[PDB]
């Protein structure tokens, strides 16, 4: 993955931008154009307006100018969900932020909410088109990660919009896998309840029961036993 796909733009070098015109070239169906159109770092493409980019490239520089707006905006909202920041998520939603922004991981805003047990920033996103069943770069889904954090009411809402009880990451855990590896019983409940496979197993060979009692939570290993 290039460098520029995976910094914000203030650190971008000079060399990144080069490379970010020509990966937007090619996403984006642009016109071709020259790599020295912009002869400056990321930092400086940030203090350009939209005008000075149309001026640049008369046939992409508005969908450039706003590419970049687009992961800018993407990135506060990515920390304000993960920070609980119940206000800037309401006004950077206003002003079009992607509710559905990447970070470097894979994480998405409802990622982020729901690992750092932030209900109502769970609940905001959902009702505004956040995907409820989105995998990260490993595929850990937001209910993957509010199991693995032990947050009960956030998993509840994320499975009453449609998430994937028995969805599966890259090591072939599920939910239950990782509820059970964190010893968190009433998430492990509550998923059982809404259909998870309790028979599912990892790439190590592994139920959920089994990474129960590898990780000492008896009172889990006995619920999965009934
Ligand atoms: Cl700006
Ligand atoms: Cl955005
Ligand atoms: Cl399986
Ligand atoms: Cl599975
Ligand atoms: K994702």
């Amino acid at each position: 993955l290039p460098a520029h796909l995976r910094l914000q733009p203030i650190y971008w070098s000079r060399d990144d931008v080069a490379q970010w015109l020509k990966w937007a070239e090619n996403e984006f169906s642009l016109r071709p154009i020259d790599s020295n159109t912009f002869e400056m770092n990321g930092k400086a493409l940030l203090e350009l307006t939209k005008e000075d980019f149309r001026y640049r490239s008369p046939h992409s520089g508005d969908e450039l100018y706003e590419l970049l707006q687009h992961i800018l905006l993407g990135k506060k909202l990515l920390e304000a969900a993960r920070a609980g920041q119940d206000d800037e998520v309401r006004i950077l939603m206003a002003n079009g932020a992607d509710v559905n922004a990447t970070d470097n991981d894979g994480y998405t805003p409802l990622h982020l909410a729901a690992s750092n047990g932030h209900l109502e920033i769970v609940e905001v996103l959902l009702k505004n088109g956040a995907d409820v069943n989105a995998s990260d770069l490993t595929g850990i889904t937001p209910l993957h990660a509010a199991a693995a954090t032990g947050h009960l009411e956030i998993v509840e809402v994320l499975l009453k919009h449609g998430a994937d009880v028995n969805a599966y990451d890259n090591d072939g855990h599920t939910p239950l896998h990782l509820a059970a590896k964190y010893g968190h019983l009433e998430i492990v409940e509550v998923l059982l309840k809404h259909g998870a496979d309790v028979n599912a197993q990892d790439k190590f060979g592994k139920t959920a029961f089994d990474i129960s009692i590898d990780n000492g939570n008896e009172d889990l290993a006995e619920i999965l036993q009934k």
